[PDB]
């Protein structure tokens, strides 16, 4: 006598072993009107207009292959499908794989001249089927795909020297690839960047790999921490149309601006802006002082040259250039202008219109909410992603605005499906005719499609019925999203509520917590994570706050703790737990707080804090103290670890030093054994300093596991563990 | 009222008091009362300081260690004490004139100077710096160089190897003065193909990138170390040419393949023995090398080998034994298996094969502890059949019948556990009861064997103990397969019999290991007795020591089989037994005990509710080629390769499902690498079981640092306790 009541719950197996699937659509534009997806694993080529699903390639097709084909890319043309396998994962971006390539037209491998073995990046020209190739960090091109390799650089060295690919520092914090080569749009010129790593220090970790090793591998890894010699880049442009089967390529070479070579600089952004102009973002090591050079191709010269004239400086006297860089520059098809989300002089990140030969621009939007991306660029109309819709920070919406009057702003998305939908994001075609839009929450994500000219709905590619289907009888929990005043300024925050939840009883509470520079936590976004299961399962509250120091709310909140980490983001964490107690419906006896990463480390000094607040906490992976972390991300909050700076703020801002406040709390520290990321160092540091003072805490470390801990069964087991120490620490049966 | 805490065995508040005496002549030994150094007289008890503690005030440096040469010249101050491995370290030091008191300034002996050693007699001082062996004649003289060829981590002259070190001589020295100090004798290791062992060292925070450390170290199966022995003859040193070091090969039986230097003991003034194994371990050869006048060389007469093997398992109990000589050096004494595999004292004649056996008996000799004209002392299990018992015992080497217990009635009671040291020529012995008792300490002259006086006898100690509730010890064996086998309880106090009590395993279980005995400890136990009302039992079962090759053989090629099964008979026994509260019976060990409670819990028997494991090993291949591959053998397939396959702790992982588990392990182990537990931890990973887990930054195998031993043993503690449901 059940009476269909919701009688299931969301249960940690329910999350570990992936029992409600959230559906996708993943599609790949492959001209302005056809897109590709995956269906038996079949792959077809659908009309957007229409629907015509004709069969694009059966998955039956390389099997006579031999090997599992990880990820396949076709040619802009159509006329050639690249074969990725053999993939075998580096850092967060980069990795070698073997390459084939088949003949889309002649059903049939190339297997002349093919791609080499750990091949370390791979590219297609944007028209036609020109290939470059990263293999033993040396560019190589091939204009035909079965034809021989021209080799464009011959300098590269392991470690040491990187044609065209990153190394850790500009993988992880400045490109966010592997890949650092840029064609030009019609596929003449490659460009690249060079990175130099000869004096760069090495973190050394051991690899243990599987039981068969007899001696534990030393991985060594040219990284740099805060304040060390950083990597040098120079940047080329090779044209590919001149390349010569009898005399090396000549790679023409742009060299930085004379601001930026007095001292240790990066180059932070490559954007083509024509066939014959492209545009660099340079950075200062002091991460407060930016210039775009643009560059043009003179024919006779055969040389690339940047008038100073077209020099445009971007910087910030309250904190860092750019959310994590200089934003990227969307040019007109003329090259001669373009649009730039930059801080206003409220420091709030708009749209600005920029002349190339004059040095001021014009905003094309305004107010007290924040441009987060422009997404396409057509003759009459920009299409970008902002959260201005009902001034909450923490939705998305797409926005088309009239490039002939400013005042003419449309959205796109908001009014879709206002209940189900606050948190959009965007794949236009090639030339923006089609787009799908993607919406992410509040309720279950829905993919669309939609033609550009009229704005008009076409199509449900993905609504999750099947996942919605599921749910029905389950006690899921529901969130929160709201804000709280201090000083007189809103910060939000988000509570993941159990279901049923009453206002009366005195729920536990836990605080997820990252608080990172330009972080948001508190956001319109639906998730299936842990923090459902501790919520639906076991009745803990997860909340989260984006306090002083988060993003998308404007300069005065983000550049808050500027030279400045580990103090108003750390005591803003603090501040919430309290107003959130002081809400009414959580017990006091039961706050705990738990962070990966950055969120490691707030969490760290939080309980380090001697607030009396917490109970217990997790820190997954955590910086210890700013000098262990790479140089890139650290400088731009930390300055250097200097007398003549901020090394005053990097000794007093270590989880260290705070070692004594723990024996008011029970800690529990994980961390992989092969973090290249915040290395297994920082939390070693850490357990022995709350051993040097005495004070029990629980640790564990994963073998062999990065910063994602992302193995399944290591995924699977940090869970377990975690969930463990918690119920354990709320006395949770 | 109060009981033996956590806090009180952390703490230390209830010391033992040693009495830790160096002799100096036949009747002269040193103490450390005070600050001060005295010299003690053992005819009367009268002593006079022999070095004013505010003398080396003026240093400016803290004074780790000293050392008198012989001659009572000269005095040896070691400073800047660095701690390398086990024994290992390295040190400065300056010598201090007796005669003149004062310091020397000219010609001192380098910073960072690997060992030193004066002569057996005189004042000749030789040390090893940066790799190399230099001799002082006279302690402000210029030093000769005898090697040229010492190279960091690569060739050692004089010093050990990692693996020599830990596993073959105890030591980092590996040098020998001729007992007139006439000659040095030396070792040279070659550790070129021998693989690194690499791992983190985070050191101080200050630190912003981890250092690797990496140490030449084979493991099962590896390239090992080569050794090569020479000889220089100190006396006839040059300050124009290089000295001229002579070379003894080892025998042919040993040239055939991969071998081991094991001793090193000096006969006569004129003769040397060596021994050494071959790397299957069940063979080793004594060199008997007399020094030749017409050639200033040195020759073993091949007729004069003596051979000591094994068919049932390995040469000696953790190595060949050592050779004590008569004075003549034409005969020896040392303990060998005798053919019921029981270890007793053969008398071996230079010049002939078959020895003599001296003692016999279902017991064994521990070790031959000094030998006179007229008798010879040594220690051994035999009083009341008790393998974990220790006495001295005296033989009358003109007549083997007469043997006489030196210290089994001095206090039968209190004392079950003796060692002894004998000065220079044995006039006087001093005897250390361990216990059952608290230490006594007890100085004896030899003639009539009479006592003199007790030295100390922890009254002090025993005020102390009364008023708090004491743990007891139950020594006593249990009947398997028609055999003894030895355990030990340490019962909570005010012990009850008709309540069920929970239980800690506490093992060891390593080959020829003892974790059952008459020796008095405070310790983890202690506390966990005394506080936590835990009764925390240890077991030798096949494969511990002491009681004859038939069981210590038994594991032989076999690890993680015969030492590990027993264990949980012994621990289904115990709760048999009907005090035992089998809900709540729990395992833990350090090291090969740290394996052996891993291979426990992975063996779903369903005995054990919980274990800790402190730096186990994992897998064999992981840990050093001299101590595993004795009882292993080859990790190929044409030897040992099967069973190194089904003895690791990850192949059992899916088991450990049925308990919980801690593993802790520190990450600077240059010992049992911390990968021997980052291995067991992935597979538990990988087959979801959830466990607990610690590492110890920097910390190495003993987790010694203060605050890291607190540490460890307060975690373990509340691990145990929530595991018993102790709140
Ligand atoms: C990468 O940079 C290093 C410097 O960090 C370059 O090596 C230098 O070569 C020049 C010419 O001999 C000198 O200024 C220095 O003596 C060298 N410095 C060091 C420390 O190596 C190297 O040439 C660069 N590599 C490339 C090919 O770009
Ligand atoms: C009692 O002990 C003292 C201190 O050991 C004795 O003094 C030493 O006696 C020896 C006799 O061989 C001499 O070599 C030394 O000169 C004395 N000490 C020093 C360093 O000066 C003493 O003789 C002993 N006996 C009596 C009867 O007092
Ligand atoms: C052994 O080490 C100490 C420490 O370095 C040496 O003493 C130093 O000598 C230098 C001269 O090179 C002086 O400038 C320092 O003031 C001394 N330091 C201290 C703390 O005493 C010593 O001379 C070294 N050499 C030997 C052979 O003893
Ligand atoms: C230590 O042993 C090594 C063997 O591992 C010796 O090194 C070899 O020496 C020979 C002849 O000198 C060379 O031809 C080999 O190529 C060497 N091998 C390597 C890798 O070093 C070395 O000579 C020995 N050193 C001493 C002082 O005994
Ligand atoms: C002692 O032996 C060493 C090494 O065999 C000799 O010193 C070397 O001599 C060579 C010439 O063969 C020189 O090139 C080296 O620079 C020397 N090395 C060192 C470390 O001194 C030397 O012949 C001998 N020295 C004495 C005291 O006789
Ligand atoms: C998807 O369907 C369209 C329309 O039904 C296909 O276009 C037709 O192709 C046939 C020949 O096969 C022509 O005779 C018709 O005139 C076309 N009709 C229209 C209205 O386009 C189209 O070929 C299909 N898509 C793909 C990729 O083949
Ligand atoms: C999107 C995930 C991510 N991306 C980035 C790279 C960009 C800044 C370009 C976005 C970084 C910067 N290294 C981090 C990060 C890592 C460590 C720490 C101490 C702080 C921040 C994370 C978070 C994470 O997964 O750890
Ligand atoms: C006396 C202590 C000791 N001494 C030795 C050296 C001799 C056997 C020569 C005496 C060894 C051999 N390495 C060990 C040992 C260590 C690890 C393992 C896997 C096995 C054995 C220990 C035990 C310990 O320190 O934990
Ligand atoms: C890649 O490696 C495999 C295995 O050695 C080999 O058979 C294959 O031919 C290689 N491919 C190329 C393109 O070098
Ligand atoms: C191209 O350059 C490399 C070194 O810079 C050289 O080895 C090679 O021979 C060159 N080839 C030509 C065409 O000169
Ligand atoms: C002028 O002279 C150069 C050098 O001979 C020749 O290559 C070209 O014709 C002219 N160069 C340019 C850049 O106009
Ligand atoms: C950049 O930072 C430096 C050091 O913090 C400081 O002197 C200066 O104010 C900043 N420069 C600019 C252009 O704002
Ligand atoms: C030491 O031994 C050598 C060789 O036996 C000998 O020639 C010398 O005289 C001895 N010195 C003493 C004091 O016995
Ligand atoms: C020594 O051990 C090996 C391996 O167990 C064996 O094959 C050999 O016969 C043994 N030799 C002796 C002397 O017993």
């Amino acid at each position: 006598h059940h009476h269909h009541h919701s009688r299931k719950t969301y249960t940690l197996t329910d999350y570990l072993k992936n029992t409600y699937r959230l559906k996708l659509y993943s599609l790949r534009w492959i001209s302005d009107h056809e897109y590709l997806y995956k269906q038996e694993n079949n792959i077809l080529v659908f009309n957007a207009e229409y629907g015509n699903s004709s069969v694009f390639l059966e998955n039956s097709t390389f099997d006579e292959f031999g090997h599992s084909i990880n990820d396949y890319s076709i040619s802009p043309d159509g006329q050639f499908i690249l074969l990725e396998y053999n993939y075998v994962k580096q850092w967060r971006h980069s990795y070698t794989a073997s390459y084939d390539i088949y003949d889309l037209n002649k059903r049939q491998l190339i297997t002349e001249e093919r791609i080499p073995n750990n091949t370390q990046w791979v590219t297609w020209s944007p028209v036609g089927h020109k290939l470059a190739y990263v293999w033993n960090n040396d560019i190589y091109v091939k204009i035909e795909p079965n034809l021989p390799s021209y080799r464009i650089t011959w300098t590269g060295k392991e470690d040491i020297i990187y044609n065209g690919i990153t190394d850790w520092v500009y993988e992880e914090e400045v490109f966010s690839a592997y890949s650092a080569l840029w064609w030009s749009p019609n596929g003449t010129f490659l460009a690249y960047a060079q990175f130099n790593d000869t004096e760069v220090p090495l973190i050394e970790y051991s690899f243990y790999s599987d039981e068969s090793l007899q001696y534990p591998k030393t991985v060594r890894v040219p990284y740099p921490k805060a304040g060390a010699v950083n990597p040098t880049v120079k940047f080329f442009v090779v044209n590919t149309d001149s390349l010569s089967s009898v005399t090396n390529a000549t790679s023409i070479q742009i060299t930085a601006p004379a601001s930026m070579l007095i001292g240790d600089h990066y180059l932070c952004d490559v954007t083509w802006a024509t066939q014959e102009r492209i545009s660099l973002q340079w950075l200062r090591r002091i991460q407060n002082y930016s210039v775009m050079d643009i560059c043009d191709y003179d024919e006779s010269s055969g040389r690339w040259n940047c008038l100073v004239a077209r020099q445009h400086i971007e910087m910030s006297t309250t904190g860092w250039v750019g959310r994590f860089r200089p934003s990227e520059p969307h040019f007109t098809l003329d090259g001669n202008s373009f649009y730039k989300i930059i801080s206003n002089e409220e420091g709030y990140r708009h749209i600005c219109y920029f002349q190339i030969d004059k040095k001021d621009c014009t905003f094309i939007t305004k107010g007290t909410w924040e441009v987060i991306g422009i997404e396409a660029l057509t003759s009459d109309y920009l299409y970008y992603i902002s959260n201005e819709y009902k001034g909450m920070p923490g939705g998305r919406n797409l926005y088309k605005i009239q490039l002939s009057d400013y005042t003419k702003v449309t959205c796109l998305s908001c009014e879709l499906n206002p209940e189900r939908c606050q948190y959009y994001s965007v794949s236009f075609s090639k030339e923006a005719k089609y787009y799908q839009l993607r919406c992410s929450g509040p309720g279950l994500p829905l993919y669309t499609l939609h033609s550009s000219v009229n704005d008009k709905g076409l199509r449900v590619l993905e609504d999750n019925s099947a996942l919605d289907k599921m749910l029905q009888n389950v006690q899921m929990p529901s969130k929160k999203l709201d804000f709280i005043i201090l000083n007189e300024t809103k910060f939000w925050y988000q509570m993941i509520l159990p279901p049923h939840f009453d206002k009366s009883k005195k729920y536990p509470l836990l605080l997820d917590v990252y608080a990172g520079p330009c972080s948001q936590k508190a956001d319109t976004v639906f998730r299936l994570n842990w923090a459902t299961y501790l919520a639906s399962t076991e009745n803990i509250i997860v909340a989260s706050f984006d306090g002083r120091g988060s993003g998308y709310q404007g300069d005065k909140i983000m550049h808050a703790i500027n030279r400045r980490l580990g103090t108003f983001e750390v005591e803003d964490q603090i501040e919430a737990a309290r107003q959130f107690s002081k809400m009414g419906f959580v017990d006091n006896k039961r706050i705990a707080i738990w962070g990966w990463s950055y969120g490691g480390y707030v969490t760290s000094m939080v309980l380090g804090s001697g607030s009396g607040v917490f109970k217990c906490g997790i820190a997954v992976a955590p910086v210890s103290r700013w000098e262990y972390y790479d140089s890139v991300y650290t400088e731009r909050y930390m300055g250097l670890p200097t007398p003549e700076d901020n090394l005053d703020h990097y000794r007093n801002s270590t989880v260290m030093s705070r070692a004594e406040n723990f024996k008011q709390v029970e800690y529990l520290l994980i961390h992989g054994t092969a973090d290249d990321n915040v290395h297994f160092q920082q939390s070693a540091q850490i357990s022995k300093a709350l051993v040097d003072v005495g004070v029990d805490f629980q640790a564990m470390w994963y073998t062999d596991e990065d910063h994602g801990i992302a193995s399944s069964t290591a995924h699977q087991h940090i869970y377990t563990h975690m969930s463990h120490f918690i119920k354990q620490c709320f006395s949770l049966p």
